[PDB]
C-alpha cells in the first residue's frame, strides 16, 4: 500500500508474502501480509475480518484487513521473532525446559482462548508461533481455511510443510475439530525438547508413515472408524507403537504423559487445551525471560 513503507520481505507464507512495515501516516511499525483468474472470495473475506475481534495476550493482534486493488492486506501487530529461529539459534544448547514450558503453557492459554470462541487455527508451526523480549509467545496467521481453503502451494510454487498436520486431516477427514491444533502443537512441544522435528514427511504418505511408525498403525480399538476414513487403506503397513521413552527423551513422565494425551489418535481423545492447562506438567510453571539475538 501507498499508506506503508515496506522495510524487509519476512516470510513467504502460503497465499501471500509477509513484509515488516512502517506505518508512513503512524510510524508505527507492522507485519503486512499480501495476499492475491477471478471472482472476489467475499465469504473468505468477511471470516478473516472477524479474526480482527480476536483479543488476547497470546494472539498476534490483527490490526486491520484491506480488501483494494483485486489485493488483500492483513496488517497485524509485529513481533521480532518466530519460533523457528529461535529453535534454530538454540540448537546447540537448547531452550530450557522452563521456557519451552512457560512458551507451551501460554500457547495452550491462546489455543483454549480461540477454541471457547469457535476459531480453529489450522496450520500451527514454528514460522506462526511468534516471540518478544518480554518472554511472551503468540500465535499468528489463522488459517480458518474453512472459507478460503487449500490448493498446493503459496499461489506461485513453493513447498509447504506437513511436518504438524493431524492424522484426521492426512486421512481425508473433511470436518476438523479444534483436536487437529492440540496435535500441531504437540508436535511442536516434543521439537523444541528434542531439538529435531517430530515427523518430518515429505509427502503426504510420508508424513501419515511417519506418525505411523512411531505411534503404530491406528486400528479401531484405539480410533473407532478410522477404516472408514475417505483415505484410509486396508493396505496401510502394520507398525507396532514405539516406547514413548524413546520419541522424547530427555522429558520427564508429567512431560511424556502430557505429550502422549496431545498426540491420541482419537480426535475426541485427544486432550483439550483447558484440560492441558491443568496437566500437573504445569504445576511450577513460571515466565522467564528468552536470550533473544535480535
Ligand atoms: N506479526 C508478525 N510478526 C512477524 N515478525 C517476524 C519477525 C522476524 C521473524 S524471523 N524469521 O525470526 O527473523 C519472523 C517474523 S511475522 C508476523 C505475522 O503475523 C505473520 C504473518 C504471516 C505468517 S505466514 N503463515 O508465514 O504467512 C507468519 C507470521
Amino acid at each position: 500500500m501507498e499508506n506503508f513503507q515496506k522495510v524487509e520481505k519476512i516470510g513467504e507464507g502460503t497465499y501471500g508474502v509477509v513484509y515488516k512495515a512502517r506505518n508512513k501516516l503512524t510510524g508505527e511499525v507492522v507485519a503486512l501480509k499480501k495476499i492475491r483468474t477471478e471472482g472476489v472470495p467475499s465469504t473468505a473475506i468477511r471470516e478473516i475480518s472477524l479474526l480482527k475481534e480476536l483479543n488476547h495476550p497470546n494472539i498476534v493482534k490483527l490490526l486491520d484487513v484491506i480488501h483494494t486493488e483485486n489485493k488483500l492486506y492483513l496488517v497485524f501487530e509485529f513481533l521480532h521473532q518466530d519460533l523457528k529461529k529461535f529453535m534454530d539459534a538454540s540448537a546447540l544448547t537448547g531452550i530450557p525446559l522452563p521456557l519451552i514450558k512457560s512458551y507451551l503453557f501460554q500457547l495452550l492459554q491462546g489455543l483454549a482462548f480461540c477454541h471457547s470462541h469457535r476459531v480453529l487455527h489450522r496450520d500451527l508451526k514454528p514460522q506462526n508461533l511468534l516471540i518478544n523480549t518480554e518472554g511472551a509467545i503468540k500465535l499468528a496467521d489463522f488459517g480458518l481455511a474453512r472459507a478460503f481453503g487449500v490448493p498446493v502451494r503459496t499461489y506461485t510454487h513453493e513447498v509447504v510443510t506437513l511436518w504438524y498436520r493431524a492424522p484426521e486431516i492426512l486421512l481425508g477427514c473433511k470436518y476438523y475439530s479444534t483436536a487437529v491444533d492440540i496435535w500441531s502443537l504437540g508436535c511442536i512441544f516434543a521439537e523444541m525438547v528434542t531439538r529435531r522435528a517430530l515427523f518430518p514427511g515429505d509427502s503426504e504418505i510420508d508424513q501419515l508413515f511417519r506418525i505411523f511408525r512411531t505411534l503404530g498403525t491406528p486400528d479401531e480399538v484405539v480410533w473407532p472408524g478410522v477404516t472408514s476414513m475417505p483415505d484410509y487403506k486396508p493396505s496401510f503397513p502394520k507398525w507396532a507403537r514405539q516406547d514413548f521413552s524413546k520419541v522424547v527423551p530427555p522429558l520427564d513422565e508429567d512431560g511424556r504423559s502430557l505429550l502422549s494425551q496431545m498426540l491420541h489418535y482419537d480426535p475426541n481423545k485427544r486432550i483439550s487445551a483447558k484440560a492441558a492447562l491443568a496437566h500437573p506438567f504445569f504445576q511450577d510453571v513460571t515466565k522467564p525471560v528468552p536470550h533473544l539475538r535480535l
